[PDB]
């Protein structure tokens, strides 16, 4: 599940992309494999990809 902490969760077509895009990050599994790619997104970071 990829929720925003804003507003709740993020939108589908974000989420879409973020199953194929890194810059989403989420939490733990969901970098091991799933590959979050670790942004440094300190003000306003993308919605959580989260179990």
């Amino acid at each position: 599940v990829c929720y925003k902490e804003g507003t709740g969760p993020c939108s589908e077509s974000e989420e879409k992309a973020c199953k194929t895009s890194g810059s989403c990050r989420g939490d733990m599994q969901f970098c091991k494999v799933a590959g979050c790619e670790h942004g440094e997104e300190a003000s306003e970071a993308k919605c959580r990809c989260s179990l």
